[PDB]
């Protein structure tokens, strides 16, 4: 069971590493049985799949054993069980995505208020944790907001998101105006 | 002890892959026990090593306790053992590089002999077996040569070097001019 999180917008890359004569059969799998990708002979096979134009892999790292599932332009809807199917064994990787929204513009004016919202998955509530560039921080789950913006405020914000000991950093560029 | 093939010009990626909490300090060195690249904290480190600029990792697969070297621009002087250590254990990897030139144009006339040379590191002395689009195949050692090129040889042809069990596939278009 591996936890990995990804980001809204985002590539991540699932790994699956096999202990077989450098290469053979597999295939990844989402938890519904539905065939994502697998290598036909020595080919590359995805099937109408919902990823089926976001999905590949790294064709040449086979051979070393290593059947990676890549997954480009995430959405939160990716967030699901993965499994590698590796001729004996098989592999179960958590892909869990995440992507945090500031409504306000960055532009805003000294005393107006920030809100950020935490886009996930329904099957999370994480931990939220961003900081001004002033090293004051605000702690959430889904929405943040920040009352008075001082011009102390101005910079680049950094929003940690926390998950099963995992974590994503998110940054955002506030421009408090004067 | 990997033995992975490389291509002149080409990228390769050489996997190393712990068993420890995801993510921990680890680097690749040559033989010589120089420094190719490390994790410094958390950012990237690579030491003045002639793959300096040419070399890189996949920063964000560490967190899968996965930390591979990618050297880009593959050159046969790269030819070598690379060994990954990480925390507790080392792994090593002989990266062995090759080329295939074909020194007549590919454009030859039908009765024209043509030559393929492997370009191989002080180190190998490779099973090179070529096939005309017509079936026909040609093996050696370092020099290929075919003695009469017929308008049967025109198309794509398909050589294999063959290492430590491992293989190279070349593809090269002789135009078989009339």
């Amino acid at each position: 069971k591996k936890v990995v999180l990804g980001k809204k917008g985002d590539t991540v890359e699932l790994t699956c590493t096999a202990s077989q004569k450098k290469s053979i059969q597999f295939h990844w799998k989402n938890s519904n049985q539905i065939k994502i990708l697998g290598n036909q002979g020595s080919f590359l096979t995805k099937g109408p799949s919902k990823l089926n134009d976001r999905a590949d892999s790294r064709r040449s790292l086979w051979d070393q054993g290593n059947f990676p599932l890549i997954i480009k332009n995430l959405k939160i809807e990716d967030s699901d069980t993965y499994i590698c199917e590796v001729e004996d064994q098989k592999e179960e990787v958590q892909l869990l995505v995440f992507g945090l929204t500031a409504n306000s513009d960055t532009h805003l004016l000294q005393g107006q208020s920030l809100t950020l919202t935490l886009e996930s998955p329904p099957g999370s509530s994480p931990s939220v944790q961003c900081r001004s560039p002033r090293g004051k921080n605000i702690q959430g789950g889904k929405t943040l907001s920040v009352s008075q913006l001082e011009l102390q405020d101005s910079g680049t914000w950094t929003c940690t998101v926390l998950q099963n000991q995992k974590k994503v950093e998110f940054k955002i560029d506030i421009v408090v105006l004067a």
